[PDB]
């Protein structure tokens, strides 16, 4: 039973600062807010709930060695590595993520869970649903002969080109164990493909994956670039669109319309643009790509926001340097979104997206998931990146 | 910065031949057609764009071994013939060529585009996409034990049987990176096959192709020789007929109001007339095929053209040997078509076939792709076989 | 540079406690042991160089669930396991371990040299080499739709049935990135194996190993409870024999004349007479192997020691709980074995073993592995269990 | 069809396991498991007879001579430079095997135990020869 004092709160639900407070802290979970059992004192400090990522990549880490890598490195290393960007996010104040693809957060899940290693709480999609050819395709720019070994990638390998082959992946999906859904509506940059925005998915095959997840208590996260796939994934049902580069008023429209979420993902923006500068960093099927989409994510932003589309907080990681994701702050608040709706990106609307009634909010019942900067982030912005206390589940990590 | 001069322009636009000119190349794209700096003299030359070939196969070329050396010879050895080939066919005043099939083109365009080999422009189709036992599938007359081996071609190998299978064909035709998409909708000539014009697809799996290729930008060319698999072609929605040896009103009638393009090839129909009287150069299964429908295209192109059908230049080379493609024109103009219409349907109606507006005319903007020829080919016909200039994207390969 | 003070020193190379002393660690190694730059303070604590275990399994834990879980769990769960299996070693006082199975431990050393995880130096045999149905035969007690399946282990599964197969094994182990060869001289006890004592490899077979290890620069154990297989693995010129269950007087004889060294692994042998009592724990076949052969390793390592057996230190971890491996030395002295003894066997007999010369004893250019006891082990061995300093490769882990 | 020198070709290499020739050196798991094992007509020999059908197997495919990798190298994704990655007895099966058809043999070596044993097998050339001493190269003039 700890008793948190805390100088000033955030409320979350409805965006102000209060004054003093005291939290009540039992079983893992908030019993009272009484205003104002071993003590913790954080008078100096700013008390607001932990943050969450819902766009990370924890299996994965942009080098300049990174295309070279995916030969050579086994699954067992890139546990290793995640383990130490599991503790480097949790440290940053994010006590909880959502991963968007690859095959060892459903392990890194089960272990933290377990209290063998220390990390947020993850929501694990595990394997991409791609079509042939498509931006999450396993064998994408592979020789023939490596092809021929490996043969065609079917439903079980993630790559459908029917309704029953996606029928197929989401239940295979569920099988692997899975939290939710992720599809590539349309190309990508970083992968050793041809096209950066062609559209990829028929609007029978997302209908196909939105329903059958839909029986298995899924939500479906959209990965779109071009104008044509993002409609189409906007229309069939989707419940986030992860980037959403070529975005105009009639796909505005029509996500407001549907209440559709949008993960605008600055960081990995100003990431590819800076480093498609450099000579050797990026293969030369990708630099032109990286060069001209990678600087078009700021304007579409700040447009959806005024615009009236609902935005939430992610960053794709793996893409930047994992324990950095709170610089997307102020990337936000430079591109004219309000400090104190951008910290609320992060906690209730992120809850809201990930489909959780028990976070997001210091309120009795939930959980108890704290975190307190040194400084006010409301008048500047630059105190996220100050944390100094953490706590996750009713259990101190940082003091 | 070189500036040409002409003592006679042909307008490929209008179809005349004006009189002296001056043209300004500059950064491999033409600037200026100023009537009248490094200068060239072609004083006693006619002017012409660059011509463009159809339809090639140049990772191949026929001779009396053809049929025993599929099982003997690896695709090194065609890519070594196919330099010398492309070397020829860039000679002879083709500066652009579209391949209608071959898994050695794309790899021979990516050289030459690096500057590796010298060749014209390559729009490779690629592998082919056919039904079991068509006349592109690769396993046509094989014994028991090697079709048991290799195993039924499959969507991955280009051989479909159902709309989800043509689906994933364009899409691993996209994934392999091709240009554009050929099917063979009749059976063939050459082939191991006993039909010649059997119709060998369905509408409702061209209409999957043609839809599947329609949001990659790809278009599609259709081989038929049979009314029926031609038929179904067209109403599916290709772009160009390959042969269409026995074409009747009605076919035409639907190809007008269509805007299908024709591509009569000449040379091969000639070339298998007269190669099929020779013993032993044909197998036994062929020749009666050979001899049949190759006397027939030099009567359907005259009538198609007497009837309104639009007509590009194409010559089915890898059939014939490469580098004698000009003859053609000289068999058109013995058909009846005007000369002018045939150095036309080389220029712009190829270019407008290909769907690329920066070739075909020597405008200002568009690419320096010119020849010269040392006579006049309106009133002799024969000067086509006389090239004596040949400049690409602003170099120049043949003074 | 920093100084560390210690009230007494463990002179390893001798066996005795000397006075007072200051070493000074410089670069990651011992520089000078001046007798008497940051100041480290140890005056009421013994100083004792780093220990080393010549017998682990970090890759695994024994537990009820064990047998069963050889279907379910993938390797990267096995490694998440591992980093906290490998903390627990290092903090317990050994700096160095000899991992003697396992295609996890190469990879766990790779993640510790480069700083991601925390641990003792790994010295990593990778996978074992037996023969078919052997004690490390990875098939063994399978069904036969599953030997079906995976096909009969060949050489490079470790499975060797010939002298050409034992070669491509050692090769095959020095591709996969090992430090050492293991291989199964006879049958075991924990295994789904019928036999506990069998002679499994032919003279002629472990000769070959030898041999091509020997020119990789490899040195070999050997795993034997029965007399006839380790009398063949010593005569082959192994370096260590891992339990002699059922050594005899020309057993020992052999021993003594070769040089061959011991491991008695004395906690294995209690943990299994323990548990082979209860029932549920072990599967039928395993628990009259386990209670037979366990309760006479005590007995042997007395007898090995009276007749001047050289017995270097090794506790089989991951049959016991990782991080109480210490337990053994008391297990040792209670055997008869003199307490200064049992500390040098974990110091120099074990670099002497590991066939390195660069750790062992704390003296000028040898690495900086310092290890702090709360009281004096030679006068109460109970002392092992209360370690207070470690220090590895110059960098304190714990103070 | 195209302008070059003469060439006289030796072809695939011929390489022990996880030698400096090994095609598959520096594979993950699964590609390993996929592509299988290396054997006699990949190139990667373990044993006499796979040497000899290995040179059989350069014959059919069109070689001119064979070329052997002794020791390991420096460009290989592996953990050596020098080690003995030829047994004599399998030099000894190459060099025979490779008399019968009229084929000369090259030896990459860079250690000295491996061109030493290279060097008594009876190969025709040494290739980098490193770390030749003394008695290696009086055993080359030999
Ligand atoms: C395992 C994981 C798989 C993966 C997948 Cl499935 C998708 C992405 C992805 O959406 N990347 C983006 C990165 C990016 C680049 C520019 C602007 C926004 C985002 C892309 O290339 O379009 C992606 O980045 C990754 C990734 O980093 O690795
Ligand atoms: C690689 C390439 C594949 C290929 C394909 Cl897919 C189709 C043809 C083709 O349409 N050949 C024609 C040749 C021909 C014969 C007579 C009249 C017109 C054309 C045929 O046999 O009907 C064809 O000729 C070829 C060819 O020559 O090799
Ligand atoms: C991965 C690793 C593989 C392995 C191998 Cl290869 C050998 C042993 C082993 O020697 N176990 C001993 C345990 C034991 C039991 C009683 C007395 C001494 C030792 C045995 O069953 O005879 C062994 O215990 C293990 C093991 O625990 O898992
Ligand atoms: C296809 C061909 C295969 C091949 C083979 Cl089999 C051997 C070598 C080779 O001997 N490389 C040398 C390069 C080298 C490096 C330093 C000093 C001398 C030579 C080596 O890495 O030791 C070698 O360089 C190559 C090569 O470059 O590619
Ligand atoms: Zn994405
Ligand atoms: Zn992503
Ligand atoms: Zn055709
Ligand atoms: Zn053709
Ligand atoms: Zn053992
Ligand atoms: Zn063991
Ligand atoms: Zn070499």
């Amino acid at each position: 039973p700890v008793a948190v004092q805390c100088g000033r709160l955030f409320d979350a639900r409805s965006g102000q600062l209060k004054g003093p407070h005291t939290l009540l802290v039992a079983d893992g979970r908030i019993r009272q807010v009484l205003p104002g059992a071993r003590v913790v004192d954080l008078g100096d400090k700013v008390c607001l709930p932990g943050w969450t990522d819902l766009h990370v990549h924890l299996g994965e880490q942009s080098s300049p060695q990174s295309y070279s890598e995916d030969f050579r490195l086994d699954p067992v290393d890139h546990a290793f590595r995640a383990v130490g960007y599991a503790e480097k996010t949790l440290m940053a104040g994010f006590t909880s993520v959502r991963d968007l693809g690859g095959e060892v957060s459903p392990h890194l899940r089960d272990a933290i869970n377990q209290g063998l290693v220390r990390g947020p709480r993850i929501f694990a999609a595990g394997k991409s649903i791609a079509t042939t050819g498509g931006h999450a395709d396993p064998t994408n720019g592979w020789n023939e002969r490596l092809a021929h070994l490996v043969g065609a990638p079917g439903p079980a390998e993630g790559v459908v080109n029917s309704v029953d082959e996606a029928r197929q992946a989401v239940r295979q999906r569920y099988k692997e164990g899975s939290d939710l859904i992720k599809i590539t509506a349309t190309g990508g940059v970083l992968s050793y493909a041809r096209s950066g925005d062609a559209p990829q998915f028929t609007v029978d095959e997302i209908k196909a994956v939105v329903d059958t997840a839909r029986d298995y208590g899924f939500r479906v996260a959209a990965h779109a670039h071009g104008t044509e796939g993002m409609k189409r994934a906007v229309q069939a049902g989707v419940t986030s669109i992860e980037h959403g580069t070529y975005m105009d008023d009639e796909v505005m429209r029509l996500m407001k319309q549907h209440g559709t979420w949008y993960v605008p993902t600055f960081y990995a923006g100003r990431f590819v643009t800076e480093k498609a500068a450099i000579d050797g960093y990026f293969p030369e099927v990708v630099r032109p790509k990286a060069a001209r989409i990678g600087a078009l994510i700021s304007q579409t932003a700040a447009k959806a926001y005024r615009n009236g589309v609902r935005i939430a907080f992610g960053t794709n990681q793996g893409v930047g340097p994992h324990g950095d994701n709170a610089r997307e702050f102020v990337y936000m608040v430079e591109a004219g979104i309000p400090a104190a709706y951008a910290l609320q990106a992060a906690t209730v609307h992120a809850a809201q997206v990930l489909g959780v009634d028990d976070q997001g909010v210091l309120e009795p019942g939930k959980r108890a998931d704290v975190i307190a900067l040194a400084g006010n982030p409301l008048e500047d912005i630059n105190a996220v990146l100050d944390v100094r206390f953490v706590m996750k589940d009713g259990v101190i990590y940082k003091q």
